[PDB]
């Protein structure tokens, strides 16, 4: 039971969010 | 089943999200 | 050969949820 | 093995978030 | 609990969080 | 101790957050 | 006769935080 | 000269905190 | 002089901070 | 509007060419 | 190279191609 | 502004190659 | 043209090639 | 012309390269 | 603004080059 | 202000090199 | 008023380079 | 303090160079 690669993003309990962006490879990315 | 490689975003409970983009390899990207 | 990658997003109980998009290789991408 | 790699980010509760991108590797990203 | 690449951020309980940008190579970032 | 690499950034109860960012190669950054 | 990387900002309570980058290396950098 | 690497900066209750930047090489840098 | 590469700066409470910026190598440095 | 986004794995001329796999999210790969 | 998404995996005049293997999303691969 | 996201593994008038792997995202490689 | 993010591993030319790992985040590569 | 982020591991003209890794958050490397 | 990120490894009239790596935040290598 | 950020490790007319490690953070390193 | 922030670990012409490592934070490193 | 940042390891015309390592905080380094 191990892991190697863990790519957790707002895995979680949340209220309010907003602009969620997610990539290891990206660009021009504008978050109003 | 997570074994090594675990890719997750907002796994979980949300009150209110606005916007939510997911991926490796990507370009130009706008959330209201 | 077992496999030991795992690739999700957003999922559980949420409440309001506008503007959701998973893809590896994708551009232009615009949310409201 | 000598491998270990741990992302999180926003793994945890929140009440408000105004603004979230991640990658590893990006270019031009602005927060309203 | 042993780590090699530890890679934590806003990994806890936050109340309003306004303009998170993570990535090791970025470029040309603004936050409002 | 042990030849790893930790990395921690916000990891506790944050009440108020404006303009966060991390990149260990990180180029032209706005915080307002 | 010992070694290890730990890298750790801002871990513990806090309040009104208004500026906050964090990279080895880093140009280019201003906060309001 | 020669042992374990501790960085930490800023790891207690902090009221207010203008300004914070973490980072050997740092070039230009306006904390405003 | 020390032996050990321990950097740490401000570790315990603290009211208000004004302009705080820790790394070795820094260049044109202006805190307001 | 679309982004450019290019991913060039090799190009023509190539000649003898002994393993080549390109997978943006793949885990388990030998080549003899 | 485009207004786009554009995967190369090889081109003409290749001459000796063994061993090639191109996949978005996949778990376990041996080639000879 | 423009931004733009370049990815090239190899090039042209390679001439002898034996183990190519490319994986933004993956765990577990073993090259011959 | 004009290019911001420019992931570049190898060129042209290259005559010999043995062993070539590149990923963005993973865990676990090992050449012969 | 403004190659903003620009990550070059090698050039023309290699003519013998044996073992070679690229990765920005990776982990668990080794070469023969 | 201003800025600029540029990293490069090895350049032209390379030669003869063994055992490379490249990692911003990395760990665990080894290098015959 | 003017500001940018670069990093090179090899120049041209190398001939021959091995053991070769790049990293702003890196943790355990061993080359023959 | 400062220009940039430029480091550079070898010049042109080495020749015969053996054992090399650079990282503004490194621990625990070993060259044969 | 307000200047310009130009670190260097080692110049042109090397010749022969055997276990250089360079890095701001370094830990545990040993030459053979």
């Amino acid at each position: 039971e191990v892991h190697h690669q863990k790519l957790v993003f707002f895995a979680e309990d949340v209220g309010s969010n907003k602009g969620a962006i997610i990539g290891l490879m990206v660009g021009g990315v504008v978050i109003a």
